[PDB]
């Protein structure tokens, strides 16, 4: 695992606890992969220490809702149900297509098994509130410029254009092998 190579040493760190940082968008193919396909966080949690921190934030960079995804994604951890709802708003999204509102995204809460009213008092409650202002803040402090991403400790990004890739399974080896190295160091 080398530096520039599977992570790069950024320029400009952010401060903050120790964790690993990821970032996607409901909009974007390669983080439907990485989840559905790939499983690359399950991966890389596997391999981390007990206990280690683990965050994933969602970017309004994409898609006509990117704001109001982010927003929704904010209302899943607020209400701690991003199991329930992740691979669903995925399918939404990006295969039925069926996302074209706010309102739609509820529906896929609430299909998911979520009740509307702990949807809607969570949508306006000044926790996801707070949460949209966060994803925000960590996206900008760290200069993010696309999905997926992960970061080590504020400090390393991962990169998964230098790994190596010869077959899917070595591919995703690669990506969680670099992310504990970053964490143990």
């Amino acid at each position: 695992i080398s530096d520039g190579k599977q992570y790069i040493t950024l320029d400009k760190p952010v401060a903050g606890e120790p964790q690993v940082l990821e970032f996607f968008s409901f909009y974007c193919p390669h983080c439907y992969q990485f989840e559905e396909v790939l499983h690359v966080s399950d991966n890389v949690k596997k391999k981390l220490p007990e206990g280690t921190k683990m965050t994933k934030y969602h970017v309004e960079f994409l898609g006509p809702l990117g704001k109001e995804l982010t927003q929704a994604w904010a209302v899943a951890m607020a209400l701690g149900v991003e199991d329930k709802v992740t691979v669903p708003l995925f399918e939404a999204v990006q295969k039925t297509q069926t996302v074209q509102s706010a309102a739609d995204i509820r529906k896929v809460f609430v299909d998911a098994g979520v009740k509307g009213e702990d949807y809607d008092a969570a949508w306006n409650s000044f926790v996801v509130k707070s949460l949209v202002a966060q994803q925000e803040k960590a996206a900008a402090d760290l200069q993010l410029q696309g999905v997926p991403a992960m970061f080590v400790n504020g400090k390393y990004q991962i990169n998964p254009q230098g790994m190596d890739t010869s077959s899917m399974d070595v591919f995703v080896q690669q990506y969680a092998d670099t992310v504990k190295y970053l964490v143990d160091k």
